[PDB]
């Protein structure tokens, strides 16, 4: 926790926002076939 | 209060787990989608 807790917290915040940016385009993809 | 750093491991795994539905979700339909 002085070490691992930090890079491992870094690549946590890292995976979360790609994660977010996904679901967001995800969302706008809600437009993608309809028919 | 290890469910930090290894609370954390898990967690990691569990949203690149999620990050890869969600890549998937969104190549999927461009195939067709694109037309």
């Amino acid at each position: 926790l002085s070490q691992a807790n930090v890079k491992l917290l870094a690549e946590n915040s890292s995976y979360l926002e790609k994660l977010r940016k996904t679901e967001e385009i995800l969302e706008e993809y809600e437009r993608r076939f309809q028919i």
